[PDB]
Parts: structure tokens; sequence; C-alpha cells
């Protein structure tokens, strides 16, 4: 597809926000959630899943651009 047009600025902002502060705030929430839910049930496996989710977020722009040309 085309990255420009009437909605190019919205797409540019949203794609950058995935690895920017809005994406980092969500990623920080995953770590806080893992720590909090580990108080009663310590489960470091969820921390691994959270990291894999951050890896997906880091690759979100590439994944979207590959499917949607
Ligand atoms: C980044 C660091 C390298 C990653 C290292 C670890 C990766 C985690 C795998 C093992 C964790 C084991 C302990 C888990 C602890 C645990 O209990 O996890 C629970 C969590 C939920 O799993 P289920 O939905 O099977 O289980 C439902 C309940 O178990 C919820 O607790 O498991 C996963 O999400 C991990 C499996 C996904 C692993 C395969 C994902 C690949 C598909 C996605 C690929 C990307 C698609 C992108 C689309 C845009």
């Amino acid at each position: 597809g085309s990255d420009d047009g009437a909605f190019g600025d919205i797409w540019a902002y949203m794609s950058e926000a995935l690895t920017g502060a809005p994406g980092k705030i969500i990623a920080c929430g995953m770590l806080f959630s893992v720590a909090y839910f580990g108080v009663v049930k310590p489960n470091l496996g969820l921390a691994l899943v959270s990291a894999l989710m951050m890896l997906v977020m880091a690759n979100g722009e590439k994944i979207i651009s590959s499917f949607l040309d």
C-alpha cells in the first residue's frame, strides 16, 4: 500500500507510537502487571511472555507493512 495521503500523518504517528512513549507505557504496564500478580503467585514465565509481546510490538510496523503494502 501507500503510507501517504490524507491519513498518512495518523499512520505515521500511530506506527511511531508503537515503539515510542505510548508503546513503552503499555510495555511498562506489562512489567508492573507481572510484578503485581507475582506477589501472591510468583510466575516469571509471564515475564517471558511479556518480553515476547514487546518483541511483537517492536516488529509491529514491519508486520503491518508486509501484509498491507
Ligand atoms: C523475547 C524473549 C524471547 C522469548 C522467550 C520466551 C517466549 C515465551 C514462550 C514460553 C513461555 C513459557 C512460560 C509461559 C507462562 C504462561 O503461563 O503463559 C501463559 C500464556 C497464555 O497462554 P494460552 O493462551 O495458551 O493460555 C491461556 C492461559 O494459560 C492464560 O494464563 O502463554 C503464552 O502466551 C505463551 C505462549 C505463546 C508462545 C508462542 C507465541 C508465538 C505466537 C505469536 C508470534 C507472534 C505473532 C505476532 C502477530 C502480529
